[PDB]
């Protein structure tokens, strides 16, 4: 069995949350901040990474689009390819697109390889978040509800499984039975509960959040 809740926050593994700002770099955030906690598991350092390497670096031959959207997958594969990402320190974000200035002298991660989830299988999703970490996903945010979220498992009837936004889900519970995800977004501290958002769970695939999963690797060698 797997635990009844996770939260990968309260194992340091999670930086703190991301301004997106103008820039649809939401894909960008999901990337990193997946990588962010495989890196703190592996090293012990808890280190940002660089959002804007991702929409700089990580573009057409990635299908990527900068500020105008893009892949969490093709991401990691971008590191992949790349040999490393830049910490987020020495390569911060800009909100809006700029020439790629990546530079090995600040690499602050690699990624050895990622895997992509089978749609809309929560069940899945759960079992990777707990014995993985936290997982990249989309999700459907196309409504005015998510924007106004501010407590609660959030449940919108129209949402669809079709995704337009990426997030992290770092952890999963429950709250008097109401399932959630608990999700990481990157529209500042002043979102939902400190900047998270908790979306209902087995509601069949409810937004989406198990459509796209995917998560990265960093192998020892
Ligand atoms: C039925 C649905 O929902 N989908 C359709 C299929 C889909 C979907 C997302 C998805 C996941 C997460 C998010 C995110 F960001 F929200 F988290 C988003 S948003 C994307 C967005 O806004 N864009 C895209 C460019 C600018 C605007 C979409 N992945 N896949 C699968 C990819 O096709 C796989 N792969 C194919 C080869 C690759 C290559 C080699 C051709 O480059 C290109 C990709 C959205």
């Amino acid at each position: 069995i797997l635990p009844d809740s996770v939260d990968w926050r309260e194992k340091g593994c999670v930086t703190e949350v991301k301004y997106q700002g103008s820039c649809g770099a939401s894909w960008a955030f999901s990337a990193v901040g997946a990588l962010e906690a495989q890196l703190k598991l592996k090293t012990g350092k808890l280190v940002s990474l660089s959002a804007q390497n991702l929409v700089d670096c990580s573009t057409e031959k990635y299908g990527n689009k900068g500020c105008n959207g893009g892949f969490m997958t093709t991401a990691f594969q971008y590191i992949i390819d790349n040999k490393g990402i830049d910490s987020d320190a020495s390569y911060p974000y800009k909100a809006m697109d700029q020439k790629c200035q990546y530079d090995s002298k600040y690499r602050a991660a690699t990624c050895s390889k990622y895997t992509e989830l089978p749609y809309g299988r929560e069940d899945v999703l759960k079992e990777a978040v707990a014995n993985k970490g936290p997982v990249s996903v989309g999700v459907d945010a196309r409504h005015p509800s998510f924007f106004l979220y501010r407590s609660g498992v959030y449940y919108e009837p129209s949402c669809t499984q079709n995704v337009n936004h990426g997030v992290l889900v770092v952890g999963y519970g429950d709250l008097n039975g109401k399932e959630y995800w608990l999700v990481k977004n990157s529209w500042g501290h002043n979102f939902g509960e400190e900047g998270y958002i908790r979306m209902a769970r087995n509601k069949g695939n409810h937004c989406g959040i198990a459509s796209f999963p995917s998560y990265p690797e960093i192998l020892q060698g």
